[PDB]
């Protein structure tokens, strides 16, 4: 996979971010994770985590997988990096997202994220507490 440029427009919630990509506004949904909704437990905390990460970065980048690049809602499906740190992995590692929606052909980082989730579960963090 390859990282491509994007510019933050707005952090929406724990697993969706609006960003400009190839000069057009896109809503991106993070691959391989599921954060709680804002009105659910840890929802506000996931939203804040993702917001801080993307807002504080000097740059964000998007990385598409090998498969589908948009979902049925027209959201971009990507791994998002904030100053080179993956948001999808960071959320899982802090127990603010579960590994989820693992579709074959768009699952390059599945094992990386499963290892993060095991660590968050061992530490009883957040969703795992
Ligand atoms: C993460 C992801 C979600 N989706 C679709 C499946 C779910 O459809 P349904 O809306 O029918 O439940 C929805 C979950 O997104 P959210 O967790 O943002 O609600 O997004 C994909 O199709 N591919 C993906 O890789
Ligand atoms: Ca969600």
């Amino acid at each position: 996979l390859h990282k491509e440029p994007a510019t933050l427009i707005k952090a929406i919630d724990g697993d969706t971010v609006k960003a400009m990509y190839k000069g057009q506004p896109m809503t991106f949904r993070l691959l391989l994770v599921d954060t709680p909704e804002f009105n659910e437990k840890y929802g506000p905390e996931a939203s804040a985590f993702t917001k801080k990460m993307v807002e504080n970065a000097k740059k964000i980048e998007v990385e598409f997988d090998k498969g589908q690049r948009t979902d049925k809602y027209g959201r971009g499906l990507a791994y998002i990096y904030a100053d080179g740190k993956m948001v999808n992995e960071a959320l899982v590692r802090q127990g603010l997202a579960k590994v989820a929606y693992v579709y074959k052909g768009n699952n390059t980082h599945e094992q990386l994220l499963r290892k993060a989730e095991a660590q968050a579960k061992k530490e009883k963090l957040n969703i795992w507490s």
